[PDB]
């Protein structure tokens, strides 16, 4: 298989939780870069969703309800994406409550750790945060105030310094593992991709084959497999896993607007994809 030349972006962040642009200009440029449809994917949140929706429906853009689950599996850092799923359902809500308490938590006791060293506080952090409460806090907000305060150029460039996870500033995050964020996106009538899941800047050792296998039996749908963070080789591993289990293979741009180099529609799901996601996932027109 090759990267589709047309489809959807299923991969993209907003002001919701790390990107710098709201769902109405996720939806109005992707519209104008002649993409088929999007997804909004924000971390740990549905907070974006009916402000996606809204921006869809007026701008006459297909949309993918999403969200970037954080995850763990062993030692292995693991982002879930979770499409079209019933937002109200009580253990996915809580699982994402918990993770953004423990998102806050975190991020305050760096910043606290931080401040000794640079000059930031909570607030020039908060400043960072978008949309207030109803953003996904995390290390990205960190490296914005850095960058706010002068301390750095990029925000590519604090993540390479500072706030990389290498430094003694670096906490983790408390996840929840994947065996228990696939059953609950399942629960919730949802799909689920593991994303970038050959991507080495993200760990010291990718998942596993026994581990995507235990993944596969727990009911994982899908691999994102067209994503600038995964080299060729693990393209073919990927793909071959895809083929031998009758998996979905996904694309997506990981899209955060100014917050990263990532082009909107840079990588894409084609169409076919997309259709059996949405056959796969809840019905929520209407809801
Ligand atoms: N410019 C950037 N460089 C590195 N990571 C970034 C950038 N923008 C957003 N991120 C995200 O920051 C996340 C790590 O934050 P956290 O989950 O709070 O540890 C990773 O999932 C990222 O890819
Ligand atoms: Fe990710
Ligand atoms: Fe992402
Ligand atoms: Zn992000």
């Amino acid at each position: 298989a090759e990267p589709p030349a047309q489809g959807w972006d299923i991969h993209c962040h907003t002001v919701f939780s790390d990107g710098t642009e709201t769902p109405r200009t996720l939806v109005e440029q992707a519209r104008k870069l002649g993409l088929h449809g999007v997804a909004i994917a924000d971390h740990d949140t549905t907070a974006g969703w009916d402000e996606a929706t809204e921006a869809s429906e007026e701008i006459g853009l297909p949309l993918l309800l999403g969200t970037e689950i954080t995850a763990v599996d062993e030692d292995v850092s693991v982002h879930m994406l979770a499409f079209q799923y019933d937002p109200s359902n009580e253990h996915i809500s809580s699982m994402f409550a918990n993770t953004r308490a423990a998102r806050l938590r975190r991020t305050k006791r760096m910043v606290e750790r931080l401040s000794q060293d640079f000059p930031i506080t909570w607030d020039d952090v908060l400043a960072q945060v978008k949309e207030g409460e109803r953003t996904t806090i995390g290390r990205p907000h960190i490296a914005d105030a850095l960058v706010a305060a002068g301390v750095y150029e990029t925000r590519s460039d604090a993540f390479a310094d500072a706030v990389s996870a290498k430094s003694k500033y670096y906490i983790p995050t408390p996840s929840p593992s994947t065996h228990e964020v696939i059953a609950a996106v399942k629960g919730a009538g949802g799909v689920v991709v593991a994303a970038h899941a050959g991507d080495p800047q993200r760990n010291r050792r990718l998942l596993s084959d026994e581990q995507l296998d235990a993944m596969i039996a727990d009911g994982l749908d899908g691999l994102e497999v067209w994503h600038r963070g995964n080299p060729p080789e693990q393209r073919e591993r990927l793909l071959t896993i895809a083929a031998r289990h009758d998996l979905l293979v996904t694309g997506g741009s990981d899209w955060h607007g100014k917050g990263k180099p990532n082009g909107l529609g840079e990588n894409l799901t084609d169409d076919d994809t997309v259709r059996e996601i949405l056959c796969r996932g809840v019905d929520l027109i209407g809801r």
